[PDB]
């Protein structure tokens, strides 16, 4: 059963709700990106029509083998009519397809639905600029002052900075990074541009960023490992045992392993400066937790709800407990009396 921060009322739409089975008066499932938790459902024998951006519906086609005559893209930033009402896609600063929608009711309300978003001040001169929104469905995953971190820019500074130097002093060092799913391509992507290499990964991660319409892809990236110096491998295999193993598949053309794995926040955030980051060792492998976020901060997201002034927030993430919506709820207010809407 379809839970009610899912459904758009006075409409036949919902917004991430492929798993309930065909949900009663769904005329259109709009999808805001392809992250696993948001499409859980679909698959190739899904015969519904389905919204989302470009980029989302190539990898509805190629990955998941979703019918293209169910696949409805639109672009971004365009006010569209889908099934009598006026909608509109905008970047949601997350995953490469991401999008959050503006949806313009037929009795005059005006509705937001975030999907995942890192919120941002050029948020400000979109399409949002114009106008009242009345109601906010809102990615709340780090609503708690505790949740800080630093801006993508330096955390990629941080880590081409780290790589540079130890391929520079140890030509014979191998650079790994971790993935599990689309996002965070920036993080592989500029290591290899300042080591002079492509990036070596699995047939199966190819065809995936194939499908992100990422300028000048076929010049970034291969599956050819040996000639590359920087692989990606699944996120699982980031641990001594695994890149010990992924060693000595290289044929002794390595010495040393530097990887990197990306998360989210960690409680290493109230402690560590980014500057100040070391990473685990042992032997000739080294491994660092960078934290690099596709979501707000805590004051990134106040900035947002703050501008934006909308007259009812939804929560969409931490909803299943009364102490986290409780304090959810209790942040909204403060934010509201603050900044006085
Ligand atoms: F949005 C919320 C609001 C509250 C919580 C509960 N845990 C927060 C604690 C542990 C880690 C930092 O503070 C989760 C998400
Ligand atoms: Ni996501």
């Amino acid at each position: 059963t379809c839970p009610f921060y899912k459904k758009i009322p006075g409409t036949g739409f919902t917004v991430d709700a492929f798993q309930y089975g065909v949900v009663e008066g769904c005329t259109a499932y709009f999808l805001t990106h392809f992250h696993s938790d948001h499409y859980a459902g679909l698959s190739k024998h899904f015969t519904f029509p389905v919204y989302c951006s470009e980029i989302t519906g190539n990898l509805l086609k190629n990955k998941l083998h979703v019918q293209e005559q169910y696949i409805h893209p639109l672009p971004l930033d365009t006010e569209c009519i889908v099934n009598g009402v006026k909608v509109v896609l905008l970047d949601a600063n997350h995953c490469p397809g991401a999008v959050m929608i503006l949806f313009y009711l037929p009795n005059g309300t005006v509705i937001l639905h975030t999907g995942d978003f890192r919120a941002d001040p050029s948020m400000e001169r979109s399409l949002l600029a114009d106008q009242k929104v009345h109601m906010l469905y809102l990615d709340t995953t780090y609503c708690s002052p505790e949740y800080t971190f630093p801006s993508q820019q330096e955390v990629i500074r941080f880590a081409i900075n780290t790589a540079f130097e130890a391929v520079t002093l140890n030509p014979h060092a191998l650079v790994v990074c971790g993935t599990y799913s689309i996002g965070k391509e920036k993080v592989f992507l500029a290591i290899a541009d300042v080591l002079g290499s492509k990036v070596g990964m699995s047939q199966e991660k190819y065809k995936t960023l194939q499908c992100l319409n990422i300028p000048e892809i076929n010049s970034l990236i291969t599956t050819d490992m040996c000639s590359s110096l920087v692989h990606l491998l699944p996120m699982m295999q980031i641990n001594f045992k695994g890149l010990q193993s992924h060693l000595k598949k290289c044929g002794g053309k390595y010495n040393q392993i530097l990887a990197f794995r990306p998360t989210g926040w960690t409680h290493s955030n109230k402690f560590t400066r980014i500057a100040d980051v070391i990473p685990q060792t042992k032997g000739n492998i080294s491994i660092y937790g960078i934290p690099y976020s596709e979501h707000s901060s805590y004051l990134e997201m106040k900035r947002f709800v703050q501008w934006l002034k909308p007259q009812k927030i939804i929560p969409t993430v931490n909803v299943g407990t009364w102490k986290s919506r409780s304090t959810m709820e209790k942040y909204f207010r403060e934010w509201k009396l603050e900044a006085g809407y």
